[PDB]
């Protein structure tokens, strides 16, 4: 089927969002997992991210 | 069958942002997962990434 | 069949942003996954990105 | 079948915005995946980006 | 069948913006993966990209 398994063997660090989404013949609408952005729904190794976000 | 685990193997490092949309005969509209920038739905190894987002 | 897994051996890093979307007979409408930029849906190593996003 | 899986071999590094979309026998319209652009839809190594979006 | 995986074998870098699109028997229409220009759809070594996108 369908191999989605967390399985770290051996090793370390740090593990965080992680999102499993299963829609069973569902509706979904309007989906911003792990967003950072903005979302507007009307019904030596360095990794750096800044975002400012401003709603008048 | 589809093979998408999570299997590191040894090593070290920082996992974040995994994300699994598993859509079985379902309805998905409007969907911006990870996103950084402005999602609008009507219904040395440096990587340094920067948003501003302005809504007026 | 189809082999999408997450197999990192050794070594060390930063890793984020990994999106798997597995669309099974469904309906996937208006997805900007990992957008940075504007999104309107109507129903010594350097990687440097600048993002401005100004909505009116 | 088909390979495409995440496997790096030692090194180091930064792996971020990877994204498998697996479309079955289904319906994907308006897909501006890591899109940094401005998307609608209506239904020394030195890489630098810099996207200015302004909607009115 | 058709090789397609990441495989780095040792070295160092940045490894962004990677995106495999599979389409089984079927119907995909309006993308623009990693797009950064606009995208209408009506249903010493340095690399420098700068664009301005302006919707009136």
């Amino acid at each position: 089927g369908y191999q989605q398994q967390f399985n770290p063997q051996g090793g370390r660090g740090n593990y965080k969002n992680f999102n499993y989404n299963n829609n069973l013949q569902g509706y979904q609408a309007g989906f911003q997992p792990q967003s950072q952005g903005m979302s507007l729904n009307d019904f030596d190794l360095k990794i750096s991210e800044s975002t400012h976000n401003t709603n008048n």
